[PDB]
């Protein structure tokens, strides 16, 4: 059985890097990460001072 | 990073209060609850004595 | 076996009270209405003196 | 021809009222406002005091 | 309120006992299952000696 | 011309036999029945004494 | 309160023409046809003499 | 860098001269008007004495 | 089995008559063409001299 | 590189069988064919003897 | 209230610089430009010398 | 006419190079490859010693 978490990961350098800090952040707390679906992608511009890229990702991992 | 759970609220009185109801469940348990989407609305009418409006939000909190 | 008509409601008051109204119209005519499923939401302006509301539904009931 | 202009409004109160503010605000500016179709809701909660419900619309307005 | 859990369940049978391998697993270790959505479902060629059938449910329980 | 009628069939066996459930229902009272689509599936869990599979079908059938 | 039936009207010559064949048996058996939403379209070309334009469109009216 | 409109084109003969219509009026105001997609469509009837086919486009232009 | 190619048909004169420039193209080189979808409509304006009509459609053919 | 072609299988039987009708299909005349995803379901009903389930699935290989 | 303009941005280089050239571009001639959301990403090939990334989002700015 | 191939290309890097790499590809066997779309993107965890970005494309090419 494979279960899924939905984060948002953010880097200030490119999509591709804020995909990686969600699934590092899963890595840390769960065993068994195997993939992850890019389900949204978005740059918060106004409440930060550097532009910020933010990738939504279901992160899947196999239980047990 | 963010992530995000999906609850349902219930309400017999609005679909906003309803949403509201699964809002004030995520902050009852999560720290830094920030914003709330919502993905779909509906009403139980044959299970229930009054109309219930149901709102399903994902609630995104920021971790640590 | 459940059926489903699509309806839309209108309210001068809020998208809650236009889905009661659809649903109001589906329980004066058929038995065993159950739930009803949020479809589309929108504002007539233009055509009306005051603001409209309308909520579409698909209002499910058990058939027999 | 219609054209639709795409605008979030924002309510302590309810999704309806945030459909409202955005179609007022249309209408400040805007000659022919003719309806308005919802096409996402959601509701900050960690960058305000209280609550606030958002309704995002396509306003669309007759041209000339 | 509701909660939903994202889990695929897998089968060498049929796509309607990979849904029961999912909701299985959820009612192991989760109180008030009430029902479950199908949202995906795929097979596995590739990586298994037989094919494996794979059904993906929300699977939505009631809090408390 | 076509007419769709949206059902839902019911079994407790699996998603195949939940989709012949909507189409005898529709051949009962309809003639001309051609096709179905099927949109939507799902298990009811926490209101029955066996698992139910839901599988919801548009049933195309061809007019006069 | 507005209802809408799902048809798919036939044309050998367009898809709007086949849009109007859908509209038009509409507007036979029902009073206050308003307005049609095109949902799908499609060319019938393996069972047909000739390749057949197919328009599937919602159809509301406005109920009493 | 491309911005789209988002408009409307109204016809009483055909969806692709309704298309037109609202790419004629773009091109009436914007320069370098490049390519037009269709995002819905649909035929008013209980307001117009004629049918009225309408076509929804996101018509792209490119800037400066 | 059936199976599908996705194709873009053009024309300069109307939608239907791209999705017949398609549908052209897929008989001129398959055998058992059955029916086609159409997934896309847009119009090419900025890099031809006339506007071009283009229709996206998926060509089924069954196998063998 | 994966590549995947669409297919829809048919079965008398069920939807898994259908699904696993495409990918017998696709697997006689690709290698490593390695993964399918479900994209549509339905039932010929009006031009067979038997009702005919169909499976549309994306069957993904790897190239070289 | 938050109005959102839909621009696609370039880049010889990758999808994150294609998504920063359309949000450069709001920031010249828009005020409090707050965030963005991609909608769809693209690569053009046959009619420039150098692959270019096309990131389409709506870029979102707090009006007054 | 157009015709489009569905390609998921892998890069060890980014999700644009993991699209250069279904591109490159389609221009080995293909002539006239005049642009591609993204449709999907993920990244392969646990079958793999370091993560691999995934960027699925349809890659659009003129006929003859
Ligand atoms: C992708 C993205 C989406 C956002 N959407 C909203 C929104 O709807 N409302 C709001 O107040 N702030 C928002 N902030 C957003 C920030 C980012 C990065
Ligand atoms: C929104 C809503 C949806 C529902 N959907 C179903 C369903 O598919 N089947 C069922 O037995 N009961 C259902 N009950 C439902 C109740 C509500 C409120
Ligand atoms: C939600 C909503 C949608 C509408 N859409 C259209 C439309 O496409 N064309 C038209 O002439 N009038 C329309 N009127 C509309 C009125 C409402 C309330
Ligand atoms: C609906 C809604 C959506 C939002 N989405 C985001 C987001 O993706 N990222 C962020 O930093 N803040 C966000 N803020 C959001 C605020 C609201 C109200
Ligand atoms: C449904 C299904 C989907 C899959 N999708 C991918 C994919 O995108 N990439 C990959 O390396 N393996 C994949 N493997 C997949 C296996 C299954 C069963
Ligand atoms: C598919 C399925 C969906 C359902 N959705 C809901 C729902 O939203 N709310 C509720 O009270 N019960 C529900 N019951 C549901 C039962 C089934 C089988
Ligand atoms: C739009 C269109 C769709 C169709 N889809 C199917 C299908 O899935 N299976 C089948 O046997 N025949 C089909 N026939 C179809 C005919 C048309 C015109
Ligand atoms: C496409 C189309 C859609 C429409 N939708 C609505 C609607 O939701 N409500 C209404 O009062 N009138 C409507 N009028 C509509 C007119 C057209 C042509
Ligand atoms: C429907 C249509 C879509 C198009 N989309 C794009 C695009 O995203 N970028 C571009 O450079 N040219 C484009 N050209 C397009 C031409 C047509 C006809
Ligand atoms: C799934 C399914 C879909 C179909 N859709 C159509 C259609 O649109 N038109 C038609 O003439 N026959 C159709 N036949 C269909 C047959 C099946 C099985
Ligand atoms: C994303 C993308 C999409 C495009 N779509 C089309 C199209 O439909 N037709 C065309 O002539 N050119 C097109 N050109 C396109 C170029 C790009 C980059
Ligand atoms: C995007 C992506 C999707 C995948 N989906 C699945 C899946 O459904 N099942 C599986 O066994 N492996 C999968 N593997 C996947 C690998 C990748 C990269
Ligand atoms: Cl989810
Ligand atoms: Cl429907
Ligand atoms: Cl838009
Ligand atoms: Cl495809
Ligand atoms: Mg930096
Ligand atoms: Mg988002
Ligand atoms: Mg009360
Ligand atoms: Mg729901
Ligand atoms: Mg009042
Ligand atoms: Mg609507
Ligand atoms: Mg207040
Ligand atoms: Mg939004
Ligand atoms: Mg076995
Ligand atoms: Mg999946
Ligand atoms: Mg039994
Ligand atoms: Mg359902
Ligand atoms: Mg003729
Ligand atoms: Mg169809
Ligand atoms: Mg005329
Ligand atoms: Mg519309
Ligand atoms: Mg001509
Ligand atoms: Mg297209
Ligand atoms: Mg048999
Ligand atoms: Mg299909
Ligand atoms: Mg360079
Ligand atoms: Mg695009
Ligand atoms: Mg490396
Ligand atoms: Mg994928
Ligand atoms: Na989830
Ligand atoms: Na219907
Ligand atoms: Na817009
Ligand atoms: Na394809």
């Amino acid at each position: 059985v494979f279960k899924k978490v939905l984060l948002t990961g953010t880097s200030e350098e490119s999509f591709t890097a804020a995909a990686d800090d969600a699934i590092d952040r899963a890595e840390d707390t769960l065993d068994n990460v195997v993939w992850a679906e890019v389900v949204d992608q978005g740059v918060e511009i106004g409440a930060v001072e550097e532009r910020t890229y933010q990738t939504e990702v279901q992160v899947a991992f196999e239980l047990d």
